[PDB]
């Protein structure tokens, strides 16, 4: 039905919001510290000197284990 | 249709996975450091001396700003 199409769109958008803002391919699993922005996968977070969202200096990156993780890279 | 019910269940489970594992009421927005388990809201994370997933000592809590918030 049309309701099925609406729910499919909601699911798609929620899943897309969990993807890295730089490569758009890998799940977000890294936090820039101390600002807290959690918007990148490990590879894209590795070489940024400043946060791509707020421009704060990145002192270090903290890996995050989220219950929503489903990709092979985060389960293996 | 039956697919509407299946999609409602998938959406409910994904939304539930974003809720605090302790209180089940607030969105996850905190990481236990250094282990990295990100499973609580700030109020439950403040009250735990040990990670509720791996039992490692919590040295400090890092707030996380997620695009899904
Ligand atoms: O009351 C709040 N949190 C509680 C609700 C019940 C579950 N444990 C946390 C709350 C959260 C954010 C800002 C202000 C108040
Ligand atoms: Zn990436
Ligand atoms: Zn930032
Ligand atoms: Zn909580
Ligand atoms: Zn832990």
């Amino acid at each position: 039905s049309q309701q099925t199409r609406v729910l499919q769109e909601k699911l798609r958008k929620l899943k897309e919001a969990m993807l890295c803002m730089v490569c758009c391919e890998e799940e977000i699993n890294s936090t820039f510290c101390p600002c807290g922005h959690t918007v990148c996968c490990e590879s894209c977070a590795a070489q940024l000197q400043s946060c791509p969202v707020c421009r704060s200096r990145v002192e270090h990156v903290q890996h995050v284990y989220l219950p929503t993780h489903t990709s092979l890279l985060n389960l293996t």
